[PDB]
């Protein structure tokens, strides 16, 4: 089971630092915008719809 505390733990510390990179209030030098998108998709933790997510 997964949804946003296994990566942000992994990659960061919290959920704190992955909304950085999302709300763009804190734009890292890329490193942590680049590890957060890889391990997102890493890991795999789809909250709603584990096979994708397209239209509505």
């Amino acid at each position: 089971m997964a949804t946003i505390k296994d990566v942000a733990k992994r990659a960061n510390v919290s959920t704190t630092t992955v909304s950085h990179v999302i709300n763009k209030t804190r734009f890292v030098a890329e490193e942590t915008r680049n590890a957060v998108w890889a391990a997102i998709k890493e890991l795999h933790y789809s909250p709603s719809a584990v096979a994708r997510s397209l239209k509505v």
